[PDB]
């Protein structure tokens, strides 16, 4: 493929991708416990364990009725004073004593409520896709994490993988999985995990090309060409991706969809320009550039270009269909009738609680007599 | 574009987009801050804030791993009457006070607990995602809402967006973000949010074609026109969506995917119908209706055509070979062996919690002996 | 279709899948209330429940901000011992008791505060991504279940649906749903669910083919054949894919995409082999292998091919181009320059807490001076 002779007929390079083959994914079953074993003076805790248990209860018993339902397509003088002083001493141990018992469990108990609570938040986190959906959920980070024992070089040894393919992998979302089974009042979850197998084929390379218009001995052309080929060694195939999934790195296709080239096309594409079926534009729209990662190309030789905000027209030196223009310049480009903006970078922010300040608790003085007793003696 | 003498070729007339092409993102970036600075007698609130730094510690751990395993992949009498005084003074200053004390700082720190646990539901709500995924996320509305200080109006003119822009974005999702680092200890994540730039082709309009089968002189037919072609003024052209989103309101195209439309073609949508490659039927199978926006076409020239429920049959009056039928007489339709459902309405319902009833809490009656006091004085 | 014949062609048989027509959805809305209604000695229970509302605010008001902004868009000696007695009592009237009961509100407080907390989080486990994204959102099994009231046999008869139906529409994610409207004062969102209607074309089935290089007189060939044929009774069709779901059990069209074959492939399909059109591959890169449910299909006979760790080669008998590796010998092949791993099988694991033993609570013991008072009456 010879770029430099293909730049005049009205074809600009475009991006560069890898060239996977996605087969039979790995299989990892996990189970999930919603309900944590808590244990002692479970007369003190209960009442909110119980709550808790509610929470589990309504959050999970929709999973197992959808799952029912599908059930075939899942997949698996001293007197007196001493009378004041007992009637004292009863209100002190009949009421006051008490109370101040069953406030040490509330305590217990609202504790306990608390813990849960967050324990369940953590599970919403990392299984939440999970519970909202039994059937073909994306895999959070958090539950591969689990998995593997938080060790990302256990990981990709025993996937095979790179760093590269875990970041597209990711990327994509190819990790998924299913809830095979659930137990409603035990609180668990049996989540099947698949994990994709890759391979990669040896020097495949897909390259994007984006055809525009241009001029030549008068009228409007544009060449018309496949807009991904592929390019092995010294072999040219087509190719067809709309069946694949593209990622920033490579295009990731189940089975191999590489198809004979013609003759004449392989012709063209090495640099011969013999034929290139060139078309003539009458009475259809066509386009006058072409973009990539930020880089706008236009055929400004065609048609008025100008960039705003320095209010100046933009035109060419000859020697060439294609120019590329300065994003350095200016932040707007005016191509025909169409207006490019680009990229710009906006201030950093930041997401935050309010600072919070707490006051100090209310504090019972001791009762000090001793200075009284002393002088009755 | 002539649609009255299509439509006797078996051409009907589907859904109109507009047509857009999508350029580089804007970029924000946003420091997420999970750990509330709360301060102030620290002693009391010490035990629920280790708790909840534990709950962050095992959200953004596996976010951390992962970032540095894809490190090269991430883009950036008397005496004896004061004995009995003194030894109730006793147990009410050493077990009492004591207890009621302890009890004001569990109060604090329970109080504490609960305000961490529901900030960091705030989070897991607006920033979920950004957590279970590091790699390509969908930004939410809260999150947005922070980037731009709730002002809806500063994000319009900033990224140059109207308000059906703004509906279509939210529709396909196209504001996208990712995690760049992670401080696990100080409970930071920094997440970047990118913003496209759409830029509208003007008076370009992408008009969906639906051919169904017709009869003529004799035997069925069946005429090939593009699924979709693009009209701007006069102009013409074919178009390749397959690699374009597609919202109720727009075609959303990364470059401009225009080419050149064959004189012949041309022709035909124009009115001509001289040519209009028509394919005999032989056999194959082939279309008899098309659907849009609840709208039922028919061929029930030649098929038998049926309305269920009035168990009525289906005829045409001629002059047309396709057929619109009323959705005012029946939900239910037969054409030919398939049976087509219309979007009828299902009574509103609600989701809520039952109504709480509290009860008073236990108060503690004051202990009143004046009466008796008043005897022995 | 006659596969026997197209084997020896390079030809194999791949996925078999149904075919549903997508008609408009039934609709359903539901008002999804985030306050709950709690009543009862509301001077006790206030200050947290007005943090919670705060975190309701802080969630809804993001989605009325962008309703508006999109409001356009949006489709719908016995003296002095007295004296000590008094003392002691207005330590306890006046210090002790005040504190306890503001301890017990206090706890009555906590208890709303967590019970609120929970039911949050209840909501944002089921209708989590309708707050996150106002429009477009996937509807979760929480939510459905709650629309039917727990029902699923009555889901499936409304619907029309067989649980094959529900399977595949919760795979792919076909049940979605808008806010429409919000007031956030009262806590309420109005969250409207669209149901899909699908209807099956009886005996239609899509069939996949999947083409590799083989070879006959000499040099190598590629027959090119389009990859999904649809198949009904006696009748051979051609579809287009690129714009439909496409789910383990079928593919899902918006309208019919079926067009009429061409008299050539009809007779290839049926077995003929007359023309088939192949194509001698001089420059071009061509598949050896195909993957169908983990089996591995290859051309050994043109290349080289090997299992393993049994480091073993890989040959034919003959009488055929294409053989089907076995995968009881090895998990990792090699055809040419391509490894190709198998999908095998990880062993089992569980995520869960810690489990958690509570201690005893802090017990005041009674006042018992019974003994004393005995030698003084
Ligand atoms: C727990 O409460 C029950 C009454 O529901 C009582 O019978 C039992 O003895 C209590 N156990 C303890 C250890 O307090
Ligand atoms: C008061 O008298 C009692 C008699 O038992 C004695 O124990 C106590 O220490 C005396 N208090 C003072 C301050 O002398
Ligand atoms: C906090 O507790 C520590 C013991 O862990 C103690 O040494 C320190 O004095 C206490 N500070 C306050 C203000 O109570
Ligand atoms: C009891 O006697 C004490 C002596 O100090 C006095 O202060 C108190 O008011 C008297 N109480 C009554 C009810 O007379
Ligand atoms: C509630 O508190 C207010 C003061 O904010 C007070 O006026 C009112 O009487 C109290 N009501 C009850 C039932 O305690
Ligand atoms: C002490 O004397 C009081 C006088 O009212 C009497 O009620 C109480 O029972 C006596 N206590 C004992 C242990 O005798």
């Amino acid at each position: 493929l010879h770029y430099d002779s293909l730049s005049k007929v009205g074809i600009i390079k475009g991006l560069t991708y890898n060239y996977k083959i996605k087969g039979s994914p790995s299989t990892k079953l996990m189970v999930v416990k919603l309900i944590p074993n808590i244990d002692g003076v479970r007369n003190c805790t209960q009442k909110q364990f119980d709550e808790y248990k509610n929470l589990v209860k309504n959050v999970l018993e929709p999973v197992k009725l959808a799952l029912n339902a599908m059930l075939d397509n899942v997949k698996s003088a001293n007197k007196q004073t001493l009378a004041v002083i007992d009637t004292i001493r009863g209100e002190i141990n009949n009421n006051i004593i008490p109370v101040i018992n069953q406030l040490s469990c509330d305590t217990i108990g609202l504790s306990v409520g608390i813990k849960l609570t967050q324990y369940y938040s953590e599970i919403l986190t990392a299984f939440g896709p999970a519970l909202q959906n039994p059937v073909n959920t994306r895999i959070t980070i958090q539950a591969i994490s689990s998995v593997f024992n938080r060790n990302f070089d256990e990981l990709l040894k025993i996937m095979g993988y790179t760093s590269g393919d875990l970041y597209e992998i990711l990327h994509s979302g190819l990790i998924r999985g299913n809830i095979i089974d659930v137990d409603v009042e035990a609180g668990y979850i049996a989540l099947e995990i698949e994990f994709p197998n890759l391979t990669l084929v040896p020097n495949a390379v897909v390259q994007e090309l984006m055809p525009i218009s241009y001029n030549v001995d008068g009228d409007e052309w544009v060449t018309l060409v496949p807009r991904f080929v592929l390019t092995r060694t010294t072999l040219l195939s087509n190719i067809d991706t709309s069946r694949c999934t593209v990622t920033e790195s490579s295009v990731i296709c189940d089975n191999d969809y590489a198809l004979p080239m013609s003759y004449e096309l392989i012709g063209c594409l090495q640099g011969d320009t013999s034929k290139c079926a060139r078309e003539k534009v009458v009475s259809s729209y066509v386009p006058r550039f072409a973009l990539s990662d930020g880089l706008v190309y236009a055929n400004c030789l065609n048609t008025i270009c100008r960039c705003m905000d320095t209010d100046t027209p933009i035109s060419q030196s000859l020697g060439t269909t294609v120019s590329l223009l300065d994003n350095k310049k200016c932040l707007v480009y005016q191509v025909g009738d169409i207006l490019i903006s680009v990229g710009s970078y906006l201030g950093e922010g930041e997401y935050s609680a309010d600072n919070v300040e707490l006051g100090p608790p209310v504090v019972i003085d001791k009762i000090d007599i001793g200075n009284q007793l002393a002088g009755i003696n």
